[PDB]
């Protein structure tokens, strides 16, 4: 099988045509202007904007070492598939682009000490373009081993929301630019939403682990206490960047099969979850993992298979963050293994839910201790 | 006009047959779930049951108070009808037997020093059989006006989950066992949940107002850390006491017209929330105080009355709090009255959620300080 | 009149297509590569790359500053159209999108002390947006004087190589990559040519100004040595900047008319040069100070208005350089006016060729001199 | 094969016609109108006529030795021809008045101290002789070789602008003598453009060369600021000599086939640069070395026969710096011969340009270093 490109509507837009949901989400904006009026009236007798004006340091220089990397990324695959599929250099080439959007993205990211959200914009721009410079290869060079795919569409392919070069993307008519302004300005509201809740529920909570007690009572209700900022960050991620940011991104574009995420808030199981949970890595990580592994090692056993892909998919979650706050303190990888290993060797959904919330209160508990514990 | 009761199904039961909101209903008993997996693990190192034995302290009298009431309001108004209609002393018996549901439940709640949880049960109680009784003999008396209603109806009616008696109650087939046996289940998991938003985010904060400042930082940062139990609160009272517990209620006795509530949480205005929130008194109080008002008073002016019937709702509720927590501090309908004056003198639904949220905030806030500042 | 738009081609484009010019284009690169092979064999016993790091000091900066201006052209002028062809607000808003890439490209240039080149970026894209952000309103003002144009037009518009808001644009069929990663690799080659000329044939010159005499045959013969650099950088901004940038941007884009220069080189008079000179600038500045001039004043005199738009033209460029080196020395200005006045009150081709030369050659000096002087 | 001549006009003249040449040509007038405006500006506070009438030290002696020499091919070769086609002492009369030509314009160049610029007229004189006198008897020997051309057509043939002797020549109708005086007014500014270029760009760089490093930057950094003049000299030596000259004697003498040079410039190879460079002496050499070397040697090798015609001309050219600048110093040929030795042992048009420039630039500066190290 091979994923083949509907013109079917992102999921929670076709929720919320019904009202109830434009209720749910009015109920969230409302949240939102109780923190800024509260927040307001407080810091009266300015605002948080010091986390904001902090973790964007270099921002600049985060989007100047954008540019290379992006140049790089556009020139290099294309002009060794072209010269490659004419008989060369092309092995070497390839492998430069390799080295530049590899080797850069740390140089400036630790040489120039860069805050935690001004390098995480590098990082989440390495590995796009290592799955895409990598996609858009390995999807076309099978073409060649008869014995070159249009620019433009490569250079579309590069912004398209999704990682997979199928280079047809069933189209819409025309570019709706009230809703594109509409999806830009939940994003930007979302940021500051995320803005807010650092600012309050993580930083008070957790700045006083200079505390000499380490006592396992106020280590657990700090996870406690931690477990809801967790959720309301993950629901953020969630909405804002793989609803607000591809639909504007996808509308701008006049793309089609705008399912970047199925429900996964009905997930029965955990592989359903992560199935249905950004579905675009999924179905690059899907599609190149789970049909070269079974192509090349021709393995009857697909569990083999499917604990690889999700390994694959955490040791590079692992990494990002790894990357991003500056440690070598893996605590996600050993969560999502160890209970992968539980749950795999020894009305169902709320069982998921509720490990998903310890997951994400235990994740938010230790990134915050080890933050404050190396500063 | 006079309401006429259909088959319809209550609003939220015909939402939840829908998939997204059993996931929204798991998601929250996953935050019980999560609450007692902690709970129980930091008072290992019992539970917060403390607040339940403390607030239901004379339950036992609480009850065998209920019965007198229960009794009285069941003989008195239909004996009265059924002698009064017979041509005496009628007018007398009922004048003197409104007595007797006005005075012991104040008696026995204040001579006896009984606790807030087991003394709201008889405040409801002497509400809900004023309210009922005046209903059943105003809809009685004008069919003797003629120049007897069947008591079986009567005591049907009495615990039936409407207030209006209409004798006629639209029936459903046959008892689902399993469904009202889901409903306790709910109402009681419900009870649980208020608990622990008590016990765990209400008593920490506001225990310690002992505490000299009165520093209006303070206060104002106390009312946004409250403002979650507030909301929480409400959406506890309207789920369990709404739909668990009327809907049970009205499945053990096959009753239709299930609509105790249309869908207030999409109430653009203000006065849509109060008439489309607990829909059951709304609907007693619309009828009686608006088509009695407009009746007797024959006014033109209406707005009058609009205000008239919902001073009576706030008073009404202003006396339940000064009975229950056993102040005189009437905080509610100060801020009900005045943003009623400042909107009524002086996409837009975000507006009303925002001052709900703020409503909640205040009241939970000055409440808390209140019971701990009177202790 | 008002400007109507043709597919015809870029008159130097349709000369390359003949030989003659291909080989004068070759002695050109050939030039190039002199200077590289020679730089590289002298400095061996690195580059001077140095002028190049020095010039673009914080183009990250530049960049992160060329963001909010862009998006302030983008949304003030077309919301202000928009609602202001609604029956408002919109005579202010405009005056904010007046105020922000008015004030922001000096605040961000003086007050973080920016180089010259990294400068010039921001004094170019608010004499861009200016000249856009007015065209475009009062092309689509007299449209709203009947007692609302698409967006997409606009947004297209920002980036098209025209001033004139057309909106219909007359379009090419596809997209050449080849021949736009052909006129980029020009454009940059064109950057390294520059470098190459300042840092081999301006610095070493005017260096060691600091010397005392300021005789006057060391400052003539500084001037005869230093015409040379002058005529070449005109070439070089012509070509790059007027052929390669404004070409790959309507290739890219698929525009049609490219006419952004007529031959200036065959101008007999000088008027002649200044129209056929950056044609796109000089029909902007043509149309609106020229059609709304002899429009307003109705006046039969025009050799006013000639010299009217001259003069806006001279004090816009005057200004630039004000802005880009930090000076306030107008010496193109008092040039362009002083030989104005001397042809206009008191085989032709060669006069007006001598005197541009001189004109380049007197600029480059005296500017060299004041950033030599001032340092 | 031999040559066949048609009534073609010089390629720049059938250019010139087009507009933008015009420009070009108007371009460098201008250059010469700012050098003429500058120096007398700079030498006011006379020009540099010095190396004019130094250069042309004894011009009347060098003219006075023309006539000798003119006389001797004028009379010799023909007086020969016709009594040695009578049948003696032909055979003797052409070589002992072979040797008037050949010692006598040594003879007054050595032992009378010229200047160069005067000494070269004979040196050109002698060979040009030489040439055409050499080239008139091999046409008219083969006539006799049958077992005497009219004279009249031998006097035209000396002063013709071709070295082959046709004894046809197509003419044209009449004698334009506005053109010729334009193409003299173009080659006598031409020598005041290159008087110039050696008074203000040669003579100030390479006068101190007395100075002791000989460090090799010094040296190659005077090769490149050597090169320029270099290519102007070349460019003048062309356009002066090859265009405007041989046309004046072409319109005075009213001939045809005024093809003295193809488009050198866009010469691919270095070898069709040779070929298409000065055309009339490529011709005779080419007709007589590889239309006698084919011949005599009949060798199916011709490569041999390419280089052989090649090394002719170089070893000519060499013989005349080294009589004109009075060294022995053979620069040129080694280069030649070098970089021959290079391309033909071990867009393509630029290469050329690039090692053309390079050519001139160590020409022109190991020469200036001889001159003034020799003096
Ligand atoms: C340290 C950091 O930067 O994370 C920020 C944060 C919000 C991330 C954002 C992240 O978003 C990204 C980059 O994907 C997300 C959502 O992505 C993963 C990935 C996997 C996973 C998936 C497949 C296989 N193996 C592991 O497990 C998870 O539960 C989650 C988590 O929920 C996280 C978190 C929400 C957990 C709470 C975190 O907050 C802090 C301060 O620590
Ligand atoms: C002190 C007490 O017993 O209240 C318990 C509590 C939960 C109540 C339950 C109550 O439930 C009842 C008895 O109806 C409810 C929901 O009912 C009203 C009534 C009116 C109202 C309506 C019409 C006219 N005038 C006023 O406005 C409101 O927003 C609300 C509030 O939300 C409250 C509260 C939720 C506010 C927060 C409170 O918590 C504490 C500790 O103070
Ligand atoms: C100081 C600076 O940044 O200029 C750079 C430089 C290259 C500019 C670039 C500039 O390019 C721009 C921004 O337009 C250009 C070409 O534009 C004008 C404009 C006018 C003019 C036109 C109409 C009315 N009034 C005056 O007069 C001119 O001759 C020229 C000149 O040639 C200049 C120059 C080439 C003169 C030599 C300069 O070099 C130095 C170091 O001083
Ligand atoms: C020393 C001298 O008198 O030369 C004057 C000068 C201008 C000559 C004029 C000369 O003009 C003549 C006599 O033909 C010319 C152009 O002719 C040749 C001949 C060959 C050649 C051709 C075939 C085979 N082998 C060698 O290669 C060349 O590039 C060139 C050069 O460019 C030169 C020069 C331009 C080089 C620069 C020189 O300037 C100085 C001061 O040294
Ligand atoms: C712009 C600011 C206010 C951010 C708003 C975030 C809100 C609108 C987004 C972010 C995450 C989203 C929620 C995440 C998933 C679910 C579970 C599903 O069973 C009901 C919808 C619901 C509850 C979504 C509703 C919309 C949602 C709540
Ligand atoms: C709440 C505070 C810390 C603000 C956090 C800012 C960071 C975490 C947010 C704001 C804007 C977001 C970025 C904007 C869009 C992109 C481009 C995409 O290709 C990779 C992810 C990336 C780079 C986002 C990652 C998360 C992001 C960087
Ligand atoms: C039994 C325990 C877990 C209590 C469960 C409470 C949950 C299931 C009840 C109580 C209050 C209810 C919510 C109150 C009103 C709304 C807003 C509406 O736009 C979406 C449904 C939603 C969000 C309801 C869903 C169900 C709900 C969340
Ligand atoms: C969270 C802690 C304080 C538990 C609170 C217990 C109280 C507030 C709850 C638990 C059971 C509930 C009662 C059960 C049912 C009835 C009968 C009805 O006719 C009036 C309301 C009344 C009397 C409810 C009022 C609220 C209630 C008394
Ligand atoms: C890429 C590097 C080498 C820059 C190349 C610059 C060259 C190719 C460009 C820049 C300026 C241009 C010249 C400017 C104007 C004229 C005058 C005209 O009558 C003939 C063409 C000519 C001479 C142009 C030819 C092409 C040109 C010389
Ligand atoms: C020779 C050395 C000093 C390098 C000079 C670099 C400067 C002068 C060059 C290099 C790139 C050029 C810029 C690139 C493109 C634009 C965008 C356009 O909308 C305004 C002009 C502007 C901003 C150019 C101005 C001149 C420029 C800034
Ligand atoms: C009389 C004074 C000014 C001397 C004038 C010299 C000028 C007019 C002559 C001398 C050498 C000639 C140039 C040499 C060869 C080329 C290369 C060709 O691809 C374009 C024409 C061009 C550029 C010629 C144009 C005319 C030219 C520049
Ligand atoms: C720039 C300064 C040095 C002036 C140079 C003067 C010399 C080099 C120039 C000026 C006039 C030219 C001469 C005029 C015409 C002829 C006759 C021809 O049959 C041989 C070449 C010859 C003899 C020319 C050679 C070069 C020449 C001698
Ligand atoms: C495991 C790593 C997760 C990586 C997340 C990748 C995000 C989705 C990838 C590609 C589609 C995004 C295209 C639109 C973004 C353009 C923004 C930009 O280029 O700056
Ligand atoms: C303003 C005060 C609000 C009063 C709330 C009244 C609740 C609804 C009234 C009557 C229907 C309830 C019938 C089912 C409960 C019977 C319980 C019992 O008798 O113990
Ligand atoms: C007198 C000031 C001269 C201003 C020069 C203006 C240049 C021409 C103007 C607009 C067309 C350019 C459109 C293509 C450039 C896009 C580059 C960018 O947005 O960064
Ligand atoms: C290699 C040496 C180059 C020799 C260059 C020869 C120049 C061309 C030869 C003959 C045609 C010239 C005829 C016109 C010039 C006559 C001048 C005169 O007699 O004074």
């Amino acid at each position: 099988k091979q994923k083949v490109f509907i013109i079917r509507k992102s999921l929670l837009d076709e929720l919320m045509e019904v009202q109830h949901f434009r209720t749910i989400y009015h109920m969230f904006i409302a949240g939102l202007c109780v923190f800024i009026i509260s927040t307001l009236a407080i810091d009266f007798i300015l605002l948080e904007f010091d986390l904001l004006i902090f973790s964007f340091g270099q921002l600049p220089l985060a989007l100047v070492t954008w540019v290379p990397m992006f140049l790089s990324t556009l020139l290099a695959p294309y002009q060794a598939l072209r010269l490659w599929a004419r008989g060369g250099l092309g092995c070497a080439l390839l492998a430069a682009h390799a080295v530049v959007l590899c080797a850069l993205p740390v140089h400036v990211a630790v040489e120039h000490q860069l805050p935690p959200a001004s390098r995480c914009v590098l990082v989440f721009e390495q590995v796009r373009f290592l799955m895409k410079s990598y996609s858009f290869l390995r999807e076309a060079v099978p073409g060649i081993l008869r014995a070159a795919p249009s620019f433009s569409s490569y250079l579309y392919f590069l912004f398209c929301p999704t990682l997979i070069y199928r280079e047809t993307y069933p189209r819409t008519p025309y570019v709706r630019w009230n809703y594109v302004a509409k999806n830009f300005a939940q994003a930007l509201g979302c940021v500051l939403y995320a803005c807010f809740i650092l600012g309050r529920l993580c930083v008070p909570v957790f700045a006083n682990m200079s505390r000499e007690p380490f006592s396992t009572r106020a280590l657990v209700l700090s996870i406690l206490h931690a477990t809801l900022p967790g959720i309301f960050m993950l629901l953020l991620i969630f909405f804002a960047f793989l609803h607000c940011w591809l639909n504007a991104f996808a509308e701008m574009l006049r793309f089609g099969d705008r399912m970047f995420y199925r429900d996964w808030w009905n997930s029965t199981s955990f592989s359903n979850y992560y199935r249905t949970w950004n579905v675009v890595v999924h179905d690059w990580l899907y599609s190149y993992v789970y049909q070269d592994g079974l192509r090349l090692l021709g393995a009857r056993a697909r569990g083999v298979a499917m604990l690889g892909v999700f390994l694959v998919s955490a040791v590079a979650h692992e990494y990002i963050f790894c990357f991003v706050l500056g440690f070598f303190y893996p605590v996600m990888l050993i969560l999502f293994l160890v209970i992968g290993g539980m749950l795999n060797f020894m009305a169902w959904n709320v069982l998921m839910w509720t490990m998903l919330f310890l997951g994400q209160g235990i994740q938010v508990s230790l990134y915050c201790q080890e933050w404050y514990a190396r500063r």
